């Protein structure tokens, strides 16, 4: 009851969850899957209660009736006096980036170039561009756009995981989960930034957190903003630092969701998780730390300042909003009320 089964995706999910779990005093107890899918399975069967997933997952649950329940809140500062927790979420903007020395590359020339993507169904690395991209085009062939991609999750022979890297001895190649070397923000960023693909599909906020020594992980410590731009949809590009009019569009921060049922308990042990290992924490940064993990946002992002409750105890809907919904189903018709499980 006041015990909550977590899903984590993946092997280093797995053992970070494991460590909060012994550090919990097993108030938090752990499950794994090798998918966000298979994770959303576990929930909706009762054996896991929660996990944290991205917008485009979190349209997937909510038609298998799946709620969010907290979410995401990043640290800007606006709302300036009022506490993270009853703070209103932000957003995060949907950005494609690219080289600055791949000149004359912009949004009006991307067919047959090579793309970065986090994981096919996530809203900046795949909904959002793919959305975009169909809608301009008028066609739903997406998956012959780009001449090569890293799109996690997509058919391993197809030319979608043909930038796809695996694990340390090439396993597991295009898996949606962190073995996969390019999975994820910062996944897709180093496909970009090693020159494997063209462009990246990724957030604002991943441009900063892995350049300028802001990393110090090896692929990045060299890395310097002046060497990216972004590719707006008027055909220009800008620096990184004008995102705020050179994005595709403003995401809804990742979520917890469990079951409907399931809802108000997970609510208050996560909340009562939080003021131990969260950002200012009794136990963080001395015995254990929820949203860290040296940019590899396992389980949480790494930037998240904490977990804040939801105005308007919305639906899923209506936590998406009805403009990313939309773009949602009319880019799956290119693959009603439903559940795919
Ligand atoms: C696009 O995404 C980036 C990354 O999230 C956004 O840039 C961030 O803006 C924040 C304000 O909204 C900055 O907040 C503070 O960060 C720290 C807090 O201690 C302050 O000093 C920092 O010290 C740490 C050392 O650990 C460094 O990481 C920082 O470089 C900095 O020196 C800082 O003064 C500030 O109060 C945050 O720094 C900043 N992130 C980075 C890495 O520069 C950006 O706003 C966003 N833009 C849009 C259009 O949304
Ligand atoms: C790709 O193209 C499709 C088809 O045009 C886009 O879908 C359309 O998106 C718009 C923008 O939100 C919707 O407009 C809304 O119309 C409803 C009326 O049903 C109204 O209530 C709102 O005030 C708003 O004007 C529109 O409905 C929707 N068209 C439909 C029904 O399919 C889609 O957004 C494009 N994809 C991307 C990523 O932009
Ligand atoms: C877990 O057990 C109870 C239930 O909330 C709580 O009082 C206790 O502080 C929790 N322990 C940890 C370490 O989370
Ligand atoms: C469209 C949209 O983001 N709506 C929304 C976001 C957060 C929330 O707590 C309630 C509603
Ligand atoms: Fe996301
Ligand atoms: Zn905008
Ligand atoms: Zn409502």
């Amino acid at each position: 009851y006041t015990r909550v089964v977590w899903c984590a995706v993946g092997p280093e999910e797995q053992k970070k969850c494991q460590q909060w779990s012994q550090q919990s005093g097993q108030n938090v107890t752990c499950a794994t899957a090798s998918t966000t899918d298979d994770c959303i399975v576990l929930v909706l069967k009762g054996e896991a209660d929660a996990l944290n997933l991205d917008g485009g997952y979190i349209y997937t649950a909510g038609k298998c009736g799946l709620v969010p329940v907290l979410a995401e809140n990043r640290k800007s500062s606006k709302h300036s006096s009022l506490d993270c927790v009853l703070r209103p979420t932000e957003g995060y903007l949907a950005v494609a980036v690219v080289k600055k020395a791949n000149e004359g590359l912009t949004w009006n020339s991307l067919k047959d170039k090579k793309s970065c993507h986090t994981a096919v169904d996530r809203t900046a690395g795949w909904n959002i561009p793919m959305g975009l991209i169909v809608n301009q085009t008028g066609s739903c062939a997406f998956d012959e756009f780009f001449s090569q991609s890293c799109a996690p999750g997509a058919d391993p022979k197809s030319r979608l995981c043909a930038l796809c890297a695996g694990d340390d001895q090439g396993l597991d190649k295009c898996v949606p989960n962190s073995k996969e070397k390019y999975y994820g923000y910062t996944g897709a960023f180093r496909c970009l930034a090693e020159d494997v693909g063209d462009v990246a599909f990724v957030k604002n906020d991943t441009v900063w957190e892995n350049t300028n020594g802001e990393s110090t992980a090896d692929w990045a410590k060299n890395l310097k903003r002046e060497d990216f731009r972004l590719l707006c949809l008027d055909g220009t590009r800008k620096p990184v630092t004008e995102a705020q009019s050179c994005h595709l569009a403003v995401a809804p921060n990742h979520a917890v969701v469990s079951r409907s049922d399931r809802a108000a308990h997970v609510e208050q042990v996560l909340l009562h998780q939080q003021a131990l290992f969260g950002k200012n924490g009794k136990n963080c940064p001395d015995k254990f730390c929820l949203f860290k993990s040296e940019t590899k946002n396992l389980l949480f992002n790494d930037n998240t300042e904490c977990l804040a409750k939801l105005g308007g105890r919305p639906t899923y809907e209506e936590y998406l909003g009805t403009e990313y919904v939309t773009a949602i189903a009319n880019l799956k018709k290119c693959s009603l009320e439903a559940c795919a499980f």
